């Protein structure tokens, strides 16, 4: 093994908290989830963790409501099971530096941006003609 060069992407690794949340419900009504998880959802609080090996992304949210992994090559589609329990394909690229995450399934997408801000991780969530943006900041 050789120590491996940084990338573009190393911007977004590291361990990020949420900090504020707009337009959430609104976006997760859109999307198609029920009541009783919404709320639950709508309530957490995660603790978001990015890291890099080699090609492979990994991004994993811990909260109370759900933990989650997944891990990716950009590009590359992959099968993912959401924390709201749907069964979407998913393909994550970078777009002039925003890491965009695009779901499909049932005929339906939506689309789930990362993008830094100074000091921030902004997320960016859209469901046709609704949008939620999410900020997190470093732990
Ligand atoms: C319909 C929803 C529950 C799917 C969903 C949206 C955003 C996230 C991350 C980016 C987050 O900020 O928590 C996770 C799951």
């Amino acid at each position: 093994q050789q120590m491996g060069r940084g990338s573009m992407c190393d911007a977004f690794v590291g361990t990020w908290k949420l900090v504020s949340s707009e337009n959430f419900d609104d976006y997760m009504k859109e999307v198609g989830v029920g009541f009783a998880t919404r709320k639950v959802a709508g309530m957490a609080k995660p603790n978001m963790i990015i890291s890099v090996n080699g090609d492979v992304i990994t991004i994993k949210s811990e909260s109370t409501f759900k933990n989650t992994e997944i891990s990716f090559i950009l590009g590359q589609e992959f099968d993912e099971v959401t924390a709201d329990d749907r069964k979407v394909k998913s393909t994550i690229t970078l777009d002039g530096g925003v890491l965009v995450h695009v779901q499909k399934w049932d005929g339906k997408s939506t689309t789930i941006k990362r993008k830094r801000e100074d000091d921030k991780l902004v997320v960016e969530c859209v469901m046709k003609g609704v949008t939620s943006t999410r900020v997190y900041e470093r732990a």
